[PDB]
């Protein structure tokens, strides 16, 4: 009853990342007492919150700094994209409407002081800044971090690397900002950036940086912002997404009628790993194949062909092993997103990986 319910809850959660739970540890033993309490509607009233406040999470990055190609490329990571001014210009996510990435001027081409440069650009509508570079920090930028943490607000230090398509990371930051630690005091990192793969330097790290300190209700959204181009990037998305179901099967308590309903959900999840039937047009045909002949290959299209209603019932009993049951919508979801984070990854090397599917099964279903 309500108390394996709290303690299934309770062994859900510990399964991911700190940086990626999309509710805190806070809202977590709240949500466990009231269920123990059996106060069970004002449980889901919580859950209700929790996910009202994920769903509609605005997102407003700054990004300040002096103009240039390694800047506005990392705008443009921001936003998904892969390709004299004294105003702030918004640059709006393509995908996800509640994410804004703001061009701030750099504050050493404007006449401000610290304080008068971030009450000019309005500092209080963002989530945090990121103060960036191609060349080296100046004593004007640390200033500017100072006032910033003075607000009680976030910076990051981004330093942009121009690159073709060890130790050259530690030159470089040798080279941009020896003399940081000098003007702040506590000892700030910097992230170095390629400006044309985000699997290289300090990016993984970064992306693990800001999930930590965002709002626990901004996680999902952040995660969802960045173009699927990494096993990394891709499972924050994968953890966002499954965290973001459980929460949906909590509060709600014919196979094929259901997956009909679930088309759309399942199209919305394929955009989000880049699955989307473009984005396969596109790499069947760098393979000189059928796309149809190119997804014979990836185990998404065919999830749902041993009968299937068999097959659920045992997939089934495995999530359910460290008894709490969902709604059938809840497994569906579930597997079509682990397997759709699989074939995403082995999509990052696809023609080498042809060398019947490119990749892994999802946990628990083909054994």
């Amino acid at each position: 009853g309500p108390m394996a319910w709290a303690s299934s809850f309770d062994a859900f959660f510990k399964n991911f990342k700190r940086e990626s739970k999309i509710i805190s540890e806070y809202d977590i033993t709240l949500i466990m007492t009231y269920i123990e309490e059996n106060k069970l509607q004002k449980a889901v009233s919580v859950i209700e919150k929790v996910l009202r406040d994920i769903e509609s999470a605005p997102l407003h990055i700054a990004v300040t700094g002096e103009t240039g190609a390694g800047k506005s490329t990392f705008i443009n990571t921001l936003r998904g994209v892969g390709h004299t001014t004294m105003k702030r210009t918004p640059y709006p996510h393509p995908k996800l409407p509640n994410v804004t990435i703001w061009d701030l001027p750099g504050i050493g081409t404007t006449n401000f002081t610290p304080q008068n440069y971030l009450t000019e650009m309005k500092f209080g509508e963002y989530d945090f800044f990121i103060i960036i570079s191609a060349t080296r920090f100046k004593e004007n930028d640390a200033q500017l971090a100072k006032a910033i943490a003075q607000m009680g607000m976030n910076f990051y230090f981004v330093r942009t690397k121009i690159d073709s398509d060890e130790e050259v990371l530690k030159n470089i930051k040798d080279y941009c900002s020896n003399h940081l630690q000098e003007s702040l005091d506590s000892e700030p990192p910097v992230f170095l950036v390629s400006n044309v793969d985000i699997s290289k330097y300090d990016f993984p790290k970064l992306e693990t940086k800001l999930l930590q300190d965002l709002p626990a209700h901004k996680r999902h959204v952040f995660s969802l912002s960045l173009q699927s181009l990494t096993e990394a990037t891709i499972n924050y998305k994968r953890d966002s997404l499954k965290q973001k179901v459980f929460l949906e099967a909590m509060k709600a308590g014919m196979i094929s009628d259901i997956l009909e309903n679930l088309d759309e959900t399942f199209n919305l999840y394929r955009s989000y790993f880049g699955l989307d039937d473009a984005s396969l047009e596109n790499i069947a045909q760098d393979l000189n194949m059928s796309v149809d002949d190119f997804k014979v290959h990836l185990r998404f299209p065919h999830l749902f062909a041993e009968s299937l209603e068999d097959k659920l019932f045992k997939y089934i009993k495995h999530i359910s092993s460290v008894v709490t049951y969902y709604r059938m919508a809840y497994y569906l979801q579930n597997l079509f997103l682990d397997t759709a984070a699989n074939d995403a990854i082995a999509l990052l090397n696809s023609k080498a990986l042809f060398e019947p599917y490119i990749s892994e099964p999802p946990e628990y279903w083909e054994a």
